[PDB]
């Protein structure tokens, strides 16, 4: 409960930004829903919490809070519970409102995604629509390749994401190469289901 | 209002600072000045508060407040506004009192800078005064040829800028290759009018 | 007596993010034996406190603190005391809990363990048990050989521990190249005893 | 004011930090002694305050400060104003008390010296004492050379003392390269008045 109080405070640090810069009112509307949903009325510091423990305790618990996560996602749920263990250390959790652009075609990519609860849009030039849902994962081409976005994505809905930086990306598939090429047969996958084709 | 507060007791712990170093009066008025003028009576963590956020409306946001920067700039207001974006993404505020250098010719350069309010002169041996106002930017020169200042840059008024670190302008120069040369061909005029050649 | 007063706020965050996660009985426990153990019911800001001070000071303490250690450590005791001191200044405190997995074998490995007080167990494909206690060390020759963890290590009792990272491990062997061979000595015989060989 | 009350707590928190250490009486009065001389009864961010400041400011003051030190010093005395000022920003502070060695010959080297105020000695195998004092420096020719430190300075008093890291020492020497000839020079005179030479 000292964090439903911190959460308090900490919107009305918000609202005052948003007065001292004038932002107008579906503007501070959507930052204000942005808000309910990320946070849902309370904050903590989960990163310093986890810190004062050490690996093992910390693996036991990011195991068990991201359960569902790990057991609808065929690529997780059918691996190396190690790797599995690696990955989930390093995703720091995100959310993205209906119409967002999480990804644009064309853009330098420095994320990927997987998706917890949502519904999430691929558009490319007349593709159509797309979708992505719980347990699926998206963002990964670009990583792979280094070039550049192959395509965009939309929230569709509210999104509740987990990603993952390019640097924890690559630091986990050097330890785990037999896992690269299950994300390279993937992608090239997706990219034959839309027609493009790349180095 | 928490803000009007922190203002009155950070100045409160300069005052201190003064005293124990024993700056003379004038050098204690300077200092007094550029207070009120960089911060006006207020202190906020403005990134503390950005880094709440996600990124969609980390960018609405950037975007909102910096809407006259990019409009009355030539290079902005003509550009993909994705570049636009990645800029304004990194930029720095600052403030500089008149008569103060804000780039001295001969020197190392690992910064750039855009006038948002307020005027500033170029000199160089015998160049005259060429003044630089609203939207526009300078010290740009240095970064792209990564040899040194190649002439000076005063202060005339209260200058109120935004600056971008080496590491950053090549970021985003890194994604936009276009943009690079837009900058090179105004630096290469630049270099022109005041009769200057550089490998 | 300020920090038996933190140790049970920072105890009562922990059972907030429990709570809020809804972590099962056992693991609770767990986490909170660990805690008791980890700290002790008192926890302080070391690190801050010793960087007010400066090297000398730093060192004779550093050096008074793990008397012991040094003593009963055959490679410690038999060294440059500087060798030592260099050593000594990066290590990192960490408990393991019974049963725990210090080290998997086929991991990459990052860190190497001294045993302060406590009992570690080595295992292989049917190697049976071979037990480390009070100054032994362990970890060193994955480090070394850039490879993969060789076999693994399993906390039998509480074990009180301080771990040296790999680039903490490698910037003081630059400095003391005739302690490299030392390593590289017994882990040969390491490596022999268990009948394995590496490039 | 409110400095000369975190003083106190602070070295209340010291004091703490010893008893749960159990340290013998003479090395607790060693650590008190020296914290009134670092400190003199008083704590304050130093940093933190210039951070809120722009370059100029910051050159000024910093300038003021040093007054003293760069008017006594052959080397910055008889220099670019701007070298001068770009070396007096990484200087960090140091306090060391009699009998301390400073430097250990043979030791790696990532630091050197400006003596403030205070009296040091450079010994070698017989090279008998050799001192220097206010507006001298030291731990230079480690730094250039990149091997190991050719001599040990040892705290004849109090040595108050501003210290440059490494990086920054050659950071600022890529810059004014003119200089590095003036440290270079003084360098060989000093392998020469002990009979020494290196590659
Ligand atoms: N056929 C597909 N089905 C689902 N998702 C896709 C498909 N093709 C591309 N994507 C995703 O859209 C993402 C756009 O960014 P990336 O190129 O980094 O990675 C791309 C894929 O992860
Ligand atoms: N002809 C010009 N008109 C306006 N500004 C200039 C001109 N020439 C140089 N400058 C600016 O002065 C700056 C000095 O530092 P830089 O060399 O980094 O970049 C230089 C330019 O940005
Ligand atoms: N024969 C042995 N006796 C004791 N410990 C060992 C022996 N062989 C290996 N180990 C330790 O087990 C560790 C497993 O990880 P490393 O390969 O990094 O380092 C290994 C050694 O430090
Ligand atoms: N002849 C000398 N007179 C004064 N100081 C010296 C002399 N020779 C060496 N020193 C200092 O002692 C220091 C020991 O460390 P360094 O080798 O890094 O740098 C050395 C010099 O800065």
């Amino acid at each position: 409960d000292s964090s439903r109080r911190q959460y308090q405070e900490k919107y009305k640090q918000v609202e005052q930004y948003m007065s001292f810069h004038k932002l107008p009112a579906d503007m501070r509307q959507k930052i204000h829903d942005y808000y309910e949903h990320r946070y849902q009325g309370k904050i903590f510091d989960e990163e310093n919490i986890l810190s004062e423990l050490n690996d093992p305790l910390r693996e036991e618990i990011v195991n068990f809070n991201c359960r569902k996560l790990v057991a609808t996602m065929p690529l997780f749920a059918n691996a190396d519970p190690n790797f599995v263990t690696a990955m989930l250390s390093k995703l720091r959790f995100e959310v993205f409102q209906p119409g967002d652009y999480i990804i644009r075609e064309g853009a330098v990519g420095k994320k990927m995604y997987f998706i917890q609860h949502g519904v999430a849009g691929v558009i490319t030039k007349s593709s159509k629509e797309m979708k992505l849902t719980d347990g699926s994962y998206f963002g990964e081409i670009c990583l792979l390749t280094k070039g550049r976005r192959t395509a965009s994505v939309r929230a569709d809905t509210y999104c509740r994401l987990y990603s993952l930086s390019v640097d924890n990306f690559n630091e986990v598939l050097e330890e785990y190469p037999m896992m690269r090429r299950a994300f390279e047969t993937v992608a090239i996958d997706r990219l034959d289901r839309i027609g493009k084709k790349n180095s």
